[PDB]
């Protein structure tokens, strides 16, 4: 289903929505795999990341790199996880390596790999609007980010620009609360979400992504299920 659907099927369950965030080949191309088999039943919505080059995610992008990830490794692995699911992937990635691809390349390649998007953390999207409208008339949305300090200004203009969702990263009701006000978009939120309890504190969003718990669960050997049985317990809105 589309990015919106998935978001709404959450919400009309009563919960926020659960979004795995995987690094691209870590802590190995076949355990990026295997990961993925493992949080696809837990996940609304998937983000895999394009290591380049937070300490957790640093530390997961680093293994990825040295074990060979590149930008044609992650495409093969978009369109392997593609051939498992028909739920939105979102690839996030920082501007160089799509400047060095060229953009219309780069978004290119990945929208026919099978992504529904991508999330772009290091371009303010009011600075190249140009760049952002070639993404989208690729047919890709473009997820785009805030962070607490945002202004309503600062606010405003992103969700001008963002598709798909918009990513509030770091009190999370607060911050919630202020870009609701301006934009119908459902937000997402990160900020180290690591089980039941810190998964309610974020409830409130419309979804949650979980990256560097993820990480954790993986260098450390454990199963992905039970983290992600808490983080969903604590996802579910109740009374
Ligand atoms: O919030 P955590 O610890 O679950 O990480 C979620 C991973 C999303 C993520 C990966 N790399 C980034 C760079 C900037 C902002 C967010 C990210």
């Amino acid at each position: 289903m589309t990015t919106l659907e998935a978001f709404a099927k959450a919400r009309s369950e009563g919960r926020a929505a659960l979004i795995p965030y995987l690094t691209a080949g870590f802590p190995s191309r076949e355990g990026f795999l295997q990961a993925v088999e493992e949080v696809l039943p837990y996940a609304d919505l998937l983000e895999i990341g394009l290591p380049y080059s937070g300490p957790v995610i640093q530390r997961a992008s680093e293994l990825a790199l040295r074990k060979g990830m590149s930008v044609q490794g992650a495409l093969e692995l978009v369109r392997e996880v593609r051939a498992l699911t028909e739920k939105p992937l979102f690839l996030m990635t920082y501007l160089n390596p799509v400047l060095a691809w060229g953009p219309e390349r780069f978004f290119g390649l990945f929208k026919q790999a099978g992504a529904t998007g991508v999330i772009l953390p290091d371009l303010p999207p009011d600075e190249d609007p140009g760049l952002v409208r070639l993404a989208q008339e690729i047919g890709l949305e473009t997820v785009f980010l805030l962070a607490p300090t945002s202004t309503d200004a600062r606010i405003a203009t992103v969700v001008r620009h963002a598709t798909g969702f918009v990513y509030a990263v770091s009190e999370v009701k607060d911050l919630v609360r202020r870009i609701k006000a301006r934009t119908a978009l459902p937000v997402a939120v990160g900020f180290g979400v690591s089980g039941k309890a810190t998964a309610a504190q974020a409830a409130v969003a419309d979804g949650v992504v979980v990256g560097s718990a993820l990480v954790r669960a993986l260098e450390e050997g454990r199963s992905l299920a039970p983290l992600l049985q808490e983080i969903r317990q604590g996802l579910q809105r109740l009374e």
